[PDB]
Formats: C-alpha cells, sequence, structure tokens
C-alpha cells in the first residue's frame, strides 16, 4: 500500500516532472506502485495517483506478473485508429465513461533499469497506456465528460472522502 | 490587481479547460489579466499565472495598448522555422533561458466577444504566443531545460517565495 | 538606498557619462550595487546612469543565474555587422518596448571588474543588450528612436506612474 | 547666461525642436546676442541651459554669414583636420581636436525650413563642435582623463571665484 489519491485532488491535475535518473529510489517507487496496483486490482497505475509527481507508469493488463510494463518518461510517437471502451479509475471509484482513444499506439520510454525501449500496442494495452499517460499530464477520464457530468461526479466523491 | 503565481506552483502545471462561453465574466477576467500584465510589466500572460485554469491568453508586445491581443481557446494551426530568445516569465521571476521555438505561427482563437479570428505571427509575437499556449498546457520554459538547471531555478524561487 | 532606478523622464537618463579613470573599489562597489539592482528589478542589463552614476559602467547577465555576468567599463565597439531588431524594454522606461534597429553581431572591448582589458564577440540578445547599454552611457534611450508623438505619450504615462509609485 | 564646465546640462543629449515657433526664434536671437557679447563664433542651446537642438554660428563675427541649425544632422563628411578649439563654456583652455575637414549637414533654419549645406575649414569645424554640444560632448572629452580632470578642477575653483 501507498495511499491512492481520490478525485478531487490537485495532485491528480498536475503535469508531472520527468524522472531525471532511474535509480534505486525510483525502482522502489516502481515496486511499491506494482504492489498498490495489484492490491487494488488495477491493470495500470500512474505515479501522481499515489502523490508522486513524476512521469512513471506501471502496467499489467492480464494482472499476474506476466507482461509487466514499466513506462518512465513515456511519449506516444505515433498512433492510429479509433476506439473507446468504458473506463474506470482507481482515483475515481465507482464511475465509468466511454473515452475516445487511439486503437494503436507506439511508445518510447525508459524501463525500470533505465534503458530506452519502444513498444507497439493495441486493444487493452493501448488504451491502458493512454489512460495512464493522461494521468501524467493531469488529465482524468472525467475530463472527457461535460463540465456538468464531471461536476456531479466530483460532488459525490467529496462525500465519499469525508465518509471514508 | 490579481496576483501572479510564482514557480513552483501546482497550478502553473495544469492543463486548462476550454472556455465554453465568452461572456461578461470572461471579459472581466480578460480586463483583470491586462491590468496585471501591465502592472507587472509583462508582454504576455496566461490565465493560470493568475490562478484561473482556463484557456485565455492576453498579449501586448509594445505595452502602449494599441495592439492588444486576446486569445481565447487558441490552437496553432501551423508553424515553421526555428528561433529562440532567452525567454523570461512573470511566473519565473529573475530567470531567462533560450527555448527552441518555431519562428512563425498561425493561430486561431476567440476574441474578447467570442468571434473567431486567425492570426499569423513571427518574431517576438510568435514566441510569446507559443510560451503562453505552453502555460495553457501546464508547460513552463524551465521544462525545456536540463533537470539540473530547472532544479536550481526551483530551489532559488522557493527561497524567494518564503521571503515574500 | 533601495535597489531602485531612475525612471524616464529624468535629466540623468540623457547624460553622456565620463570614462572611469580607475577601477578601484568605489567602482567595484558600484558594479556590485548595479548587479543587485539589475537582479532586484528583474532586468538583464544595466548602465550606471540608471542608478544615477554618471560613469561608463555596464553590468549584464542575460540568464539571471549569475553564471555569466559581464562587466564592461569604458567599453568601445571595435566593429559590428548586420542588423536586427527586437522590441526592447528598459527598467528606466517601465511598461514599454519598441523595436530598435541594432547590429546583429558586435565586437566590444572594455575593462572587467578588476580593471583588466578584454575583448568580447557577442551576438543575439547579448549584442542587443550591449548596444542598448552603451546608448545609456551616451545619454540615449530607446524612446529617442521613436517619433516625437510616441515618446511624448510615453513620457506622459511615466510622469503619472512616477507619482503613483 | 552661459553655463561653465562642469555642469550636467553641458553633458545632456538635447531634445529635437518639434515646432520652430517664436519661443525658438527668441532663443536663437538671444543666443546670437550672447554669442557676440561673449566673443564666440558658435553657440549651442544647452550652453545657455536650454536642452534643445539649436545651434547659432558666425565665423565672420559680422552678422553677415550667420548659420542657424535646428535639428541638424551630418549626412556625409571626409578628410581629417584640426584646430586649437576653445569654448565659451570652458574659458581659458584650448585643445587640438581631430575633426572631419568637410561636412554635409541638414538642419532647419530660423524659420523651420529645411536646408542642406556642404561646409569646410572653420565652418565645418564649428558645426562639429556645436553638434557635439547637442550630443552632450565637449572638446575636453577628446582629452586624456587626467587632463580633463585637471581642467574641470580649475574651473570648479574658478566658478566659486565669482
Ligand atoms: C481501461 C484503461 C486502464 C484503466 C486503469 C485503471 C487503473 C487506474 O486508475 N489507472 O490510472 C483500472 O485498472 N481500472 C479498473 C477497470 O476499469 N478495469 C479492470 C479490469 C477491466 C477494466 C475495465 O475498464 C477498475 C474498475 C478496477
Ligand atoms: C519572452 C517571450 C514572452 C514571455 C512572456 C513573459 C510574460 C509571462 O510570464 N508569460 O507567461 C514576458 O513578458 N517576458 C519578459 C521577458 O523576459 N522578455 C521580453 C523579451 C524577451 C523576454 C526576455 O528576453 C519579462 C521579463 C517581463
Ligand atoms: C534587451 C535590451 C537590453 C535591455 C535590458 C533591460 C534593462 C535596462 O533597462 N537596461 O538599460 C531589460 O532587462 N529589459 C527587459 C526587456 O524588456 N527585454 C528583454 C529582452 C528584450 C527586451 C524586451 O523584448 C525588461 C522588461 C525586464
Ligand atoms: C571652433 C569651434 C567652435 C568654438 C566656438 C566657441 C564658442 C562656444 O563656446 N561653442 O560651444 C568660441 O567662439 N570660443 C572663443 C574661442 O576661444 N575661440 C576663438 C574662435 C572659436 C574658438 C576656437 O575654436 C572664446 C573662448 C574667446
Ligand atoms: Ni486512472
Ligand atoms: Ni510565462
Ligand atoms: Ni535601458
Ligand atoms: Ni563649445
Amino acid at each position: 500500500a501507498l495511499n491512492v489519491l481520490i478525485y478531487p485532488d490537485d495532485h491528480l491535475k498536475v503535469v508531472c516532472e520527468p524522472v531525471t535518473e532511474v535509480n534505486d529510489a525510483i525502482r522502489k517507487i516502481v515496486d511499491d506502485m506494482f504492489d498498490t496496483m495489484y492490491q487494488e486490482k488495477g491493470i495500470g497505475l500512474a505515479a501522481p495517483q499515489v502523490d508522486i509527481l513524476q512521469r512513471i507508469i506501471t502496467i499489467d493488463v492480464e494482472g499476474d506478473k506476466q507482461n509487466q510494463f514499466v513506462l518512465i518518461n513515456p511519449e506516444i510517437l505515433a498512433s492510429e485508429g479509433e476506439t473507446g471502451i468504458e473506463e474506470g479509475c482507481l482515483s475515481i471509484p465507482g464511475f465509468r465513461a466511454l473515452v475516445p482513444r487511439k486503437e494503436k499506439v507506439t511508445v518510447r520510454a525508459l524501463d525500470r533499469d533505465g534503458k530506452e525501449f519502444t513498444l507497439d500496442a493495441d486493444g487493452l494495452l493501448a488504451i491502458c497506456i493512454q489512460h495512464e499517460i493522461d494521468h501524467l499530464n493531469g488529465i482524468l477520464f472525467v475530463d472527457y465528460l461535460s463540465p456538468l457530468k464531471r461536476q456531479r461526479i466530483k460532488e459525490k466523491l467529496i462525500k465519499y472522502k469525508k465518509q471514508i
């Protein structure tokens, strides 16, 4: 466990600093993220969701330490296609939204040992990558809703946070 | 007489929401922005720098108010060339650095009464437009610098903010 | 006594300054005061008559981080080339800028903070600052390249401003 | 009244005249009068504490070939030459000043009409001297720092003496 920030929260809206150096401290943040992610049954997690304002993403679609991706200072280089599934967020518990995404994405990033890599993804991986990168730029799925819908979500989550 | 946010500040790193409605309130904000820009002797200003997280930019290169530019929900249509000047920012006081920029730019935006316009710009104007639209995506000139230089500026400004 | 600056209009902003006879420590103290004034007011260049010292002294730091402080005492342009322009501002003329026709590259000889002679090639902003500050040493401001009308308008705003501050 | 070096107004770059009106023409006439009373062949407004670009020259001394230069500017100039130049604002001193021998100068006359003049010899020299004044430059500024200092100090003590 680290603490998962719930919307609304300023650090869920912040564009994160790139990692300067992928070292031991960073790799502990990565392992701690994986833990929290699995504990919460997430298929991805972005650093700011646990109050760390750095560009670090952990992903595991199938959720069994199989295809574990670490994406540090990631950038989408190319994309194509159109898709959109109903997305939920650990930082926005209890809500879903159809989010228009690119079907296919090609991404560059540093792995947990600091080595650059480039990855082509589609389907769920591609969507999860995009959901996670929005996080790094302080964008949530609610940001694709109407200001009115988003507001109503917000009010409800405020309640849930005093309640918890 | 609105106050300018000083780096580091979470709200200087926020992607701002589109203005949905260019109404009297947005116009009041515009006039307040110009006042602050003039008071603080800037040539441009983005709404987040006065802590208003919407896509509103005010520019006046000469400062005599003859050629005021209001850019609401701006989008760069196209750009080319290269330049850079050691750029300063009211939100990063005392520091300047060369930023790689396009030399010439064409933006579309809404004016003060919500009428669409297109503007072609070069020279300083073009540079300011890019810098100000960068603020709207939660990007500052120090984010183009080495993390080392960015860090020094951050440290020296946290000091200065305490003094204030 | 505060790190303040003469504001246009003022006679001493149009005075032609005399060469420093010797770079002693009244002068080095003027240099350090100028830098502090530049930094206080978030400027990139300064000339001595802007803090009311009628001497040929200029301090420049384009980046603000002190990593590249230039000091130029009794400067002279050996040569220059090309032309350029950027809407220039001045701490002595707050809230205004105007494009001023400048040389793009410039070669300047001057004395450093210790009194030792250097030569500097400069382009870009640096070269524009050098020229702008040398103009100050010769009782010339950016408003003097404008039209009587534009300048008179600026003067009028600035009197008003000076009062209110 | 003629200012005596040192004085900040003898170092001030003067403002252009915007209208050649009657205030200006009185200035011009008051300047010739002062120039002749004090035995000069050239005078510049700041020498009489008027910070505007106005020059009054008479090399002859006879009110015959009087030149008036308002908002002058040099367009061309060739050759080198020199003379032991004095200045009514710097009484009791002269210095050899390297000048252009020939000068081309465009200015407004006494009634604000534009004219352009080629000049040589003494005229040319005074024109340069007198434009220097409008740009805050005195003949002593062509001297070594210590020599300038020396004269400034004597004239400071001379100034008190009256
Ligand atoms: C779809 C794009 C990736 C979503 C990532 C999120 C984790 C998160 O909030 N990242 O910022 C998640 O796992 N959400 C879960 C989720 O929505 N899941 C889990 C299995 C399938 C998928 C349904 O969208 C929740 C509801 C447990
Ligand atoms: C430089 C491109 C435009 C930057 C805009 C800034 C104002 C700002 O903080 N905008 O977000 C500005 O006015 N900058 C000034 C500035 O530093 N300038 C003015 C000319 C270019 C640049 C420094 O070279 C400051 C000191 C008032
Ligand atoms: C750049 C030419 C040299 C001017 C330097 C001045 C400081 C000054 O008054 N020097 O005499 C400055 O810092 N000017 C700034 C300024 O306006 N700049 C920065 C770069 C160009 C110009 C405006 O575009 C101000 C507003 C802080
Ligand atoms: C030639 C340069 C113009 C100098 C004219 C000066 C008058 C002056 O003060 N001009 O600014 C003059 O006549 N000065 C006299 C003088 O000494 N002479 C003799 C004629 C001109 C000058 C020598 O240049 C006085 C002091 C007696
Ligand atoms: Ni999420
Ligand atoms: Ni800025
Ligand atoms: Ni200046
Ligand atoms: Ni004279």
